[PDB]
């Protein structure tokens, strides 16, 4: 066992959707009057919608490394994920003081389900009108071989002012591939469907091809995505390393698209344990995390039972104050054709339904990226529940602060 063990609650993994402050906000600084300047990899980008789609694609790739690489040699740490308890919260903010034009970007993460485990999150920047929200859920199991496949469920939505993007995470990742390491590989297709019609398809190598490699293609619309030759741009390389982009078929003009080595200057600002509510992750798992570094499973069992008892009493107090701790900032909406009575239902102009339609994506609780008609989508009575952020609920939060 190498490196310094770092137990971290899965509720914290939500922060990796905006680890690079500048990449997260770039799309919002691109308008009709400067788009050609805001596109390093192609000073001759056809339209602003296209420059924004490239900026979004870059931002998406930048989130991958931290999500799937547990070891980090420039820090000497090995991440040990902790299964969040119901009602757990993790909040913080990127102050971006070194860039006044960016503004404060807030992160709210919450464990909305324990059985099964579901994490919901929202990252929003009021100043530039950039907001993201999504939820995550996985199902692991072994295949004929050490394999151990993890299916991804859920999706995320990005709003750049009035422009919308539907992002679906990597459908699959394989664990326990390399000897003596928690190395992980991605497989399947991820999509970035914009309200502008543009669609990006990101294909992961799986256990084949290069290590942690991908092939991204941007199409003018969903129909075009059926033929790889109609791709406006093609990006390929390592999502944990570097990649290059090629416009049309001009292989003679390949440019460096993204290099994961780049370390972000801005760090997520999280308040110290002293001023943290007992529902917040770092404070709730502190002892357990310590015991886990000690390695003593007797101390781990003890600290765990204590977290449980603490949390049990905390919930009682939360209710006593009339606080809906179980669904504090996110509510579960039913998107099925015929929902149950009391179920929260979507609105008529639901962004998710619009974009999913354009992409022809299953709106059911199937693996991420499942297309309508796929085996997974045809399954008998599959639910269609999706978690949604409610800004107002955060606006009236009386206990949690940043």
């Amino acid at each position: 066992p190498p490196f310094i063990l770092s137990p971290i609650s899965l509720t914290e993994f939500s922060q990796y959707w905006a680890e690079h402050p500048e990449l997260f906000l770039e799309p919002s600084f691109i308008n009709d009057d400067n788009y050609k300047e805001h596109c390093l990899i192609d000073p001759e980008v056809e339209s602003p919608e296209l420059a924004r789609m490239l900026a979004v694609t870059k931002w998406f790739i930048s989130t991958l490394k931290s999500q799937y690489c547990s070891r980090n040699e420039s820090l000497g740490s090995e991440k040990k994920p902790l299964n969040p308890f119901l009602g757990e919260l993790f909040v913080g903010k990127w102050e971006n003081k070194e860039h006044p034009e960016f503004g404060e970007t807030v992160l709210l993460s919450e464990q909305v389900s324990h059985h099964p485990p579901v994490t919901a999150f929202s990252i929003f920047n009021d100043k530039n009108k950039v907001k993201l929200q999504g939820y995550n859920q996985i199902k692991a199991s072994f295949t004929k071989s050490l394999m151990l496949t993890v299916k991804q469920f859920g999706h995320t939505m990005l709003d750049i002012k009035d422009e919308s993007y539907l992002v679906t995470p990597p459908p699959l990742h394989i664990e326990g591939i390399l000897v003596a390491s928690p190395f992980v590989e991605l497989e399947g297709k991820s999509y970035i469907q914009s309200s502008t019609g543009l669609l990006c398809v990101i294909e992961f190598s799986g256990v084949d091809g290069k290590k942690n490699s991908f092939k991204a293609r941007i199409y003018k619309d969903s129909k075009d995505s059926k033929d790889k030759e109609k791709a406006l741009y093609t990006i390929s390389g390592q999502w944990s390393g570097s990649s290059k982009i090629i416009k049309a078929n001009k292989k003679e003009e390949s440019r460096l698209f993204y290099d994961a080595a780049r370390i972000p200057a801005e760090h997520l600002n999280v308040k110290p344990l002293e001023e943290q509510h007992p529902l917040e992750s770092r404070k709730a798992w502190y002892d357990v995390a310590g015991a886990i570094k000690l390695g003593d499973f007797n101390l781990i069992a003890k600290t765990k039972t204590e977290l449980e008892e603490t949390q049990r009493e905390l919930r009682k107090e939360e209710e006593a104050k009339g606080i809906s701790w179980q669904r504090r900032w996110f509510k579960d909406f039913d998107y099925s054709v015929t929902p149950e009575e009391g179920a929260l239902v979507p609105e008529k102009d639901d962004t998710f339904l619009k974009l999913a339609s354009a992409l022809n994506l299953s709106t059911k609780n199937a693996p991420s990226g499942t297309l309508v008609g796929d085996k997974e989508d045809r399954k008998e009575d599959l639910s269609s529940i999706h978690w949604r952020f409610q800004r107002e609920l955060w606006d009236e939060e009386k206990e949690i602060v940043l």
